[PDB]
């Protein structure tokens, strides 16, 4: 049963990674539906559609490499359902980055998670991994949408559109 | 409550529009299950790993371009949980060829009562739409596909690994 | 006698080093004979040779690395007699692949403890160190080894000459 | 009172953060010192003094890099004063190349505390920051410091002017 | 005692040149602080960090050629500390500015200064220095920081946070 | 048991082949511990490291030719332990140049007793394989170890450490 290239992988890293793996497409699916909100006639901020569409795309890479770790370590990949995200209607370009910022905390608290395991586990290469390629991406993603956030409450939004058009011209675009 | 760009868009259409966009997701989530399932390291076939993830990432181009189609047709997005795919264990190049046609067909006879239902509500929009991007699309892949089945199965597979071997490095390659 | 560079570095992690350094320039010429043995006139897997090759190029350089390593933090390099291969005669493009995946788990393994020891003595530049040149290269190699064992069993190796003959040309080749 | 951003940062890795932005920022004026001792037209080392200069502008990258962490972990920069160097008058290139290996070793030194506080604080983000940035970078500068100071001493500095003048020549340029 | 190269150079001119050394550093480690202000999280202004990083560069690059007037007139460097700036949290955009414009108006003064005692002390080459290199930069420099203040003032900084983006944008960006 | 190319070769040539073999192999393990003797912190003779590291390099290569005539005559090759060398610390840039020269000269005296036994078992083809590629290499190689040798000595190495300097950077680099 064991793979013939699995060493010093425990069965709870295994687990876990399947569930980060998941987490990463619900992310992916999130951001997918922030973007087609900003493509709507009634919001139309293509800059917004586009930055959220950029980010589904990243979470979709960031699930592939999960999977493609598990399949290196000798695990193997077990998918579940993605959930829909939590609204069809994010109301608001400022909403949605918040909504994002909260949504990549989460990922990052998971990311810690999965850390403190491998290390508990005794795997520096899968805390190695997690370091490399995701810790720091999502500290940079957290800090990214903070700052679009920040300066959005600054403008005025959300109840300035104004502010909203001008910081999807200005920023994102 | 009706969009300002809405025009000829029935309900059912917006609604039949809304169930092709998570069958479309769905089967991108199958062709990566597939894919991550050729690279495990007791499969071991990369060409076919890269046909799959090649064959999940247009099914996403596609619900992309069918939610862009509902939000130009001033139609309303809502998304649904996509479903996990009926196997983790494809068992076989050819038992995963011959589930990828099974796939395509059933997206196909989607796509044709989709088609149906425009022509019953005289939307020679969604129509053309759906002819020009879609109908020969799944006509071109159910050829595709029949045409790896019947190659792998008259090479020997499931049972000839070299069979698969072979068409991996041949066909795929 | 201490060195003036050497700054958190006990002698036990220099002891581990120097015989990594040993079992690196072992795999190296493990991965030599092992070429040189597909390159003999009743063999004849050209490929088989080159890719052995190139493997005992690459653990040389591994070894190198420790060495390095080793001067940079204040260590001192202490060589050992390189022990000569398990075998003379490799048998097999199959039987070679499993002893190469042997071996790599084996380095594999060392390193880990080697990882292991670094952290108890509070050596984080050790730790990266090996994470960041030694344990993933391991992970892929392990990786590849598999995928290549996988193959050349399904092919019919090693029975089938055809087997290995077809898999030198279209892996290695 | 608490940045949107900040998530598994402790107060005490704060701190320590601005401790040693402090200690780059007094470790650039050191080199900054020594490079227009060596300017001086009673020593007239012009290597030396590019040397020492570009070690001083590469403390102020690290100290910049630092403050740019601690923006995007949601900590808050505290600066404090720049002590002056311990010397105006670094007396020799060997004797300038001791004092940066010494001052070198200190910041190698604090940088292992904060990794060392950072791991208890299970802060994998700052702790591979740290591992990937800084302690290499030490190691590295550290072995090349004592390199010089090797060479010097063999070539007879600091009483043989001319073994300074050659070094300044051939080493340093 | 007296350096070789040293002609018409007088101690108080030398006091003066070691004192405005150290003001230009501080002024250096001031426009550091605000750039890395605007850095933070929750204020945003990616555009004002740059601007004050280019300026923190430029003041220190003042500093050094000071430092190499000092050796090149034979005078003795004597570093002091350097203080921290007066504030941590520079509030907004238009404060900024206002206190790099004090800060600007500050510096010439001391530069003016230093040209009296050049000129006081019949020193033709110091004062031309001054003139060449400093003060018209500080013109200039001012005048600069003038505008900014004005167009921020006119635009509603800094109350408008708006305003503090568009300036962001479009005159620094 | 014979192999089918074997012609004209004596398994006493082969048995010397293979003698050769392990010597060469020696010979590059000898080189690499003196490599890497000159990076040590204490030693720091950059250009003497590299010399003996590309003298390693070459010896390997004499090592694999000598497996490839080995197979090429139908000849099986027999691998022996890699004895570690004789000194883990050569004292100087003198004292491992004359301990190059005594092996490079031990090296030649092996390659010509074995020309010796090639010509006694007429074996012209084998003959000329080592005059080609072995007898002249060995030639240039002792007389260019010889001039570094005399060099060093009328420089004043080993107690002129500057002498050894001075060599390492106009000789070697
Ligand atoms: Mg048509
Ligand atoms: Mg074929
Ligand atoms: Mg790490
Ligand atoms: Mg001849
Ligand atoms: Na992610
Ligand atoms: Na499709
Ligand atoms: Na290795
Ligand atoms: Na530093
Ligand atoms: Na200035
Ligand atoms: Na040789």
């Amino acid at each position: 049963s064991t793979s013939q290239v699995r060493q010093n992988y425990h069965q709870d890293s295994e687990a876990a990674i399947n569930r980060q793996i998941n987490l990463e497409l619900y992310a992916s699916y999130v951001y997918l539906s922030m973007s087609y909100y900003f493509d709507r006639d009634d919001v139309a901020l293509k800059n917004f559609a586009k930055y959220f569409l950029h980010q589904s795309h990243e979470e979709r890479e960031h699930a592939e490499k999960l999977m493609k770790l598990q399949n290196q370590r000798g695990g193997r990949i077990f998918l579940q359902d993605i959930q829909k995200p939590d609204c069809d209607d994010w109301e608001s370009g400022l909403n949605a980055m918040e909504c994002a910022l909260h949504l990549e905390k989460n990922v990052n608290q998971s990311l810690l998670e999965l850390h403190k395991l491998a290390t508990d586990k005794n795997d520096p290469h899968l805390c190695d991994f997690i370091e490399t390629h995701y810790l720091n991406e999502q500290v940079k993603a957290i800090k990214e949408l903070g700052d679009h956030v920040t300066n959005l409450r600054k403008m005025g939004a959300p109840e300035s559109g104004l502010a909203e058009y001008l910081f999807d011209k200005h920023t994102l675009g």
